[PDB]
């Protein structure tokens, strides 16, 4: 597949200059997201002797291996006034000690470590990918606990909090190891983190665990007690039983980690057949100018697949009918992956060609790769008397039912039914990811504008009230700006809509990270609903 | 080996705050160096459509593959007042489409890529890297040329420029690839460098290569052209034929790179028996603690040892005989290493008994691993009587015919004939290292004060005067200053008289990386010289 | 590599006809030489309860194996009036008991088995392949002498009959084994061949052995003695001790056979790198319709390239430079090899690329293939004043000293010094085919007839005579006819100047399975004469 784009274009020079400053601006921004807290915060966490987050991930993963992070963006102007990055938290996957893991390291540099309501998201979204993935999971704990002036967003329902121990139960009912490293203080529902663990690592004067403060006893029984006495390394570790694993300072403490991460006695089994890596037969950073950032302009979604899958080899299945989707069978690593991609609008052959896919990768065990760029679904009065809508329902079921591996990148739009039917948040993929250039919203900005303005329209001659084209640019506007601040990419991955923001020329790495993580977990065979014929 | 230290004890907790500020004082220096010329300079080199030098090595090894950087403080503070980030150029071992490769790449940011002295220097040592081990020579060609107001230490010796050529058409005829990726302008003696390379890459409208250029030209014959005209990869490509590959941009200029040496045909060969590798029993980060900054105090080099080996397993040699030198087997990442650590002053038992360990070493082609930790030999009228300058003479010439790889790492002092006995930069290692606390010079600092402190003394007394105790300060305080400034680790490595100053925490990882590249030569047989008994 | 060709255009489906009808041709040929001697001559050969020549090869060989049989076409038409089918022997490569070995076996069928001088020529070939690719040689002896009335040409000479004997010392002395299976008779010097082999196999009754026949017993000494008694495997055998191995029939004789051949105690070891095979991307029969059988029309090389080399990926070197030639890097069935192909006249800058990319090949030991299509050097004043000659010549010097395996294949004209520079039999390649619409001269047809007409034309104005038009076509008409019939391929293949004319749809695997054969023997270092600069 691929062929080489006219670098001379003035089309191709404009979508590589704007492209190119999405992508400067998304690597600045993570540059800021790196320092946490700050300065002063960062050089009083070393003034410790505690290990800044980022370094204790660098020296628990093994020496020169990636890291997936996952959610950098969480909590990116989430909040009017309080800057918190990353949420507070940093999640990611990586190898230790030869075996692939999530990460989940508390921030202490920012706001002392404390829960607002989107870190508990971020957490539990990590925890949900460890178990589809049977990851073993290892908490890094500095905590401050719950953020209290907004409590009723972290506490009380399933998603809350309280979800985070239940999460730890179930995995490890289902030997999904637990490791719990306390390098700092937890209290209250962070104490349980470490009892809830199957083995648990505590250093020795940072690591404090109470289910009550020293505030709490002091008001409760008028008693001052020191944190370190309270709880502390030698407390649990000898008297308590709390702890399994005494450290004397951070680098001991992971060191452990690894140890313990050794004696798991696990070892991965693949299910799928492997061939030989090949390198994409074109350059990804090509991709800059191939697709821009206008939506309104169109592009093959081959040309994307020719620059991520191996050797640029791609057979395509049924590439003649209901051509605005392209599906076909490629390889990423050495990976057997089944692409589904849009190509323009939706249609009623387009929905059976993808749903007769689909069931072809269910049967032979094969991943699934989704490209999300949608412009909606074809609308006229014919197609609905010949059931698009149950047409469309059909790549629903599928995509719904299937138990093979699914991961979504959107590479452009997403509106309306056609992210559902293109495994969507909530149809549960492994992972999904955009590019700096993505838009998701209940349908176009434009669409709602001019819909509002049909229907303010009549409504006016119904009253009898005339609506100017003044008037209609002033109903139009507004909406078009609020479509565009909550359809960007940022304000999508500030909340946990999605697992990050990448950079095209990142796709492929990415993709196969994320697959092989994907792939610890046997595949399970794929039991279907009732196909409405 | 290795035992656990007293981290509660008080000089543990003295020497780790000590090492850790050198430590960091290091990282940071390399933080201003990795930035090259400035943000001025680093802003007009992109708005050329070219990537900086440090993004196309990222580009060219393979995806996340460990970088060796070598000699990354040549030219710190070298020139009165000219600031030459790196000599301007950066050198390292990467791996390149699997295969270990050294990339020699030009940093055009740093006045504008003129060749400085030390520049010529630090090429030159990366060249005869690439020989001894037989790795393939990647050149990232953007230069300005010599730098006239210092061409007497560039141009007409040996060791200056014209040594480039030289090496590159010995490694050629020895099928040492050489591969050179025009990706700016090369001018005089730059043009042969694309020339004299096997293959060649150019690109398309930065890459221009003229043995004259336009200045000249004009003022030769009053003619004005444009560079692009009298070089350029159109000329040099389709016209010219000094162009072997043509390239759109540095995107496609590394991507042809690695489908060049992908072509090599070569496969690495080991000569040596390999065993599983395993972690040190005992953290590296405990080596701060251990070995301090004060070099008056001594510790056991076994301790060391102990940090770096695999398992910490050694099988010591000779063990009670010339105690103050430590000789055993011990494996690295797998790899079969026998190591000579100084452990007090030299002696004639312990020359003895380095002599007897490098022959065995030699006989059975193990690599062989140099501390460096050295106070002088022992002085005594005895000791002379006995030959002690003839067995320390059998340590040099054993040292200096051994065929097997050879790295020296200096974790201390370094002076006088000690430097030679333990293979000094003069006897060829493969690499050597140092340490941020390490110094180096003929002797010990406070030796040139006391020694001149007696002469002088014996002096006045022999014309009758009087040299006072203030006389006698006065006399020795600048020379304290001149062997402190001149044996410091910076000093040392502004030049190139090591091939970098490294972590002590990082010191396994790069012996790793080092003889991993060593052994892509086969190891010949040693022929040694008379041993004078 | 590789486009899809316009199936639709009306060149291509002239060009897919023309050449179907060459290769169905050659096919339909091939079958009638299959059947040898005819139905008279085959049932007799069974009569007597021997199998015939093609069956012995089949039970000979593994199961299943493909064999690469050579010169099918030796002594087509060679003989006035005598049919020769394959010249009487049949020879290719196989492999037995897991090893690639040369078989040559006589075809009693064809005129009792008798040698005509072709099939000398084809033997000596055979043991030239051998020798060159250390492949062991089994001999399948059913022979009659050699044919009396042709005996100038069979007997006296260096590469006549003699000689056989000679390869034979050779070989065994360079411990390449010769193993004899004496399977009918043998007489005069055919009583040489199982004296000569390492190993010998004879049949019970109908192998005989004897220097001097019954017929020469009778005349020079009057006694009558049946070819049994004189010969016989009982008298070789148990008393004149010629035979190493005694047989019951056929089947027990080939059986014997691979048993010998699994005892030499060899094994195979490649000195090139190997990666995974890849089918190309193209269909090998459009090759029918991008070639045809015109040779005045041109094609680009590159197609040809693209549908037999692994997944048609290819990395040309000078692409921009001396176009007419096409040089490059891939691989086949794994293996590396550099391509040269002509895509139109050469020029001096085409030899230049040639030279340098010879070079290349050598250095890094990697195989080359040839694919020769022709039509001659540059003409001009200027060409001959900058040296085409000079540079022509450097080509030639650099593919004789090349010490790699080099493949030859001509896919259209070869004509002049052309041939030369591209490898031709004159050269050693280790194998030479030809497709069934190669055309091979001194100079095209055409050019000896306007050569001709010129000088003719001149000569007669000397004269003062009048050549008239009809007079040059008079002239022009036999020379054209000549070269047509001498240019042929089967012209070419009847004498022994190829090594088979192969289907071009077969290309693929024929090179795979010679490239394959080529690899048993080391490659050694290439030594080049002096480049005349």
């Amino acid at each position: 597949l691929g062929t080489q784009p006219d670098l001379g274009s003035a089309l191709y020079q404009e979508n590589y200059k704007q492209m190119k400053a999405l992508v400067n601006q998304l690597h600045e921004r993570v540059e800021h997201i790196k320092l946490g807290g700050g300065e002063k915060a960062r050089a009083l966490h070393i003034s410790r002797g505690k290990l800044l987050p980022r370094e204790r991930i660098d020296n628990l993963i093994d020496p020169g291996s990636p890291f997936l992070e996952l959610s950098q963006f969480a909590g990116y102007q989430l909040y009017d006034n309080e800057e918190v990055p990353g949420g507070g938290i940093i999640t990611g996957i990586g190898r230790v000690s030869g075996v692939e893991c999530m990460i989940i390291a508390n921030d202490a540099t920012v706001k002392g470590g404390a829960y607002y309501p989107v870190t508990v998201k971020k957490q539990l979204r990590a925890q949900e990918i460890a178990m589809q993935n049977r990851l073993p999971c290892i908490y890094l704990v500095d905590s401050g606990g719950a953020y209290l002036p907004r409590q009723a967003d972290v506490f009380p329902d399933r998603d809350h909090f309280g979800r985070t121990f239940y999460n730890q139960a179930i995995m490890s009912s289902k030997n999904i190891a637990q490791i719990a490293v306390v390098m700092g203080s937890c209290t209250a529902g962070g104490a349980y983190v470490p009892a809830m663990a199957d083995e648990n690592i505590i250093v020795r004067k940072q690591g404090t665990i109470f289910l009550a403060g020293p505030p709490l006893v002091k008001a409760a029984t008028g008693e001052e007690v020191s944190a370190e006495d309270l709880g502390g390394a030698d407390l649990h570790c000898r008297k308590s039983g709390v702890s399994d694993h005494w450290a004397l300072d951070d680098h001991h403490a992971l060191h452990l980690t690894r140890k313990v991460v050794r004696n798991l006695n696990y070892q991965k089994k693949l299910d799928v057949t492997i061939e030989p890596s090949e390198e994409p037969l074109f350059p990804a950073d090509e991709l800059y100018g191939i697709v821009g950032a206008n939506l309104k302009r169109s592009f093959d979604v081959r040309e994307v697949i020719a620059r991520i899958v191996d050797g640029s080899r791609f057979t395509e299945f049924k590439a003649f009918y209901g051509d605005t989707l392209v599906t076909g069978f490629a390889r990423i690593f050495g990976y057997p992956v089944g692409i589904v991609g849009n190509n323009g609008v939706l249609f009623s052959e387009s929905a059976k060609k993808g749903t007769h896919f689909v069931q072809l990768c269910c049967q032979r065990n094969i991943p699934l790769l989704f490209l999300q760029n949608i412009t909606g679904f074809m609308v006229g009065r014919e197609y609905e008397a010949e059931g698009i809508a149950k047409d469309g329902a059909k790549m629903v079921a599928a995509v719904a039912c299937a138990q093979v591996p699914k991961i979504t990148l959107i590479i452009g739009g997403s509106y309306g039914a056609g992210n559902y039917g293109m495994c969507g948040r909530a149809y549960s993929p492994r992972f999904l990811y955009i590019w700096p250039n993505a838009r998701i919203s209940v349908m176009g900005g434009e669409q709602a504008a001019n819909v509002l303005a049909t229907i303010t329209k009549d409504q006016r001659a119904r009253e009898g009230k005339q609506f100017s084209s003044a008037d209609e640019a002033a109903l139009k506007e507004p909406i078009i700006k609020k479509f565009e601040e909550e359809g960007n990419p940022y304000y999508s991955s500030a909340r946990v809509w999605d697992d990050g923001i990448i950079d095209p020329a990142d796709t492929r790495l990415v993709l196969g990270l994320s697959f092989s993580a994907a792939l610890n977990a046997p595949i399970e065979k794929t039991d279907f609903g009732i196909f409405r014929m």
